[PDB]
């Protein structure tokens, strides 16, 4: 796919935030991967966001798209971003386990929840 | 040393093979250029795991410079000493390379 390949080749928001407002980490040995999302929160919105993957990189395209979508959104709006709406925003995705498909959205939700704990 | 060998893409390849890991979703693609009925150049591209990548690096290195006939005979078994006790989850990852190599050779053979 031109667009999915764009996100695999040139992923948006890869990295770490050193003092993050919220941090989520999820992984699953069936998917061969762990991933982390870091958020900074300003006002009531996602002011900055970064992700990184460890292991298999098959979740990179979805993670890049989800993080772009979450940037600038209210926490409440970002909590509503799902794999299914990221899937539509990539115009689908190749065959994979649903658990593997959900990693990025699950890490994003974890990071938001982490912030809320504070 | 640490960088896997033969990584990349070939534009307008003589043969192209792609196979997928249906679990994590990663793809393995192999590109071949053939001169004198030998594999003159070969590259792989994947976003998969270390087992996918390490195997692909070995299989593509083995295929380089070989006749198409010889390359078609390369199996995961030819690098089994480097893959001892690999966990069951990773077996499919290690089979991508040889499967994609065979696809690429067959792709070339279908165009003449
Ligand atoms: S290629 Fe994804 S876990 Fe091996």
């Amino acid at each position: 796919s031109k667009k999915v390949m764009e996100h695999f080749m040139n992923p948006r928001n890869v990295g770490v935030i050193d003092d993050p407002d919220g941090y989520g980490k999820v992984g699953n040995p069936v998917c061969g991967a762990l991933m982390e999302i870091f958020i900074k929160v300003g006002d009531e919105k996602i002011e900055d966001i970064k992700f990184r993957t460890f292991g298999c990189g098959a979740a990179i395209a979805t993670s890049s798209m989800i993080t772009e979508m979450a940037r600038g959104k209210s926490l409440e709006e970002a909590m509503r971003i799902t794999r299914n709406d990221v899937a539509d925003a990539l115009d689908g995705l190749p065959p994979q386990k649903m658990a593997c498909s959900n990693l990025a959205a699950d890490a994003l939700h974890a990071a938001i929840n982490d912030y809320l704990s504070k």
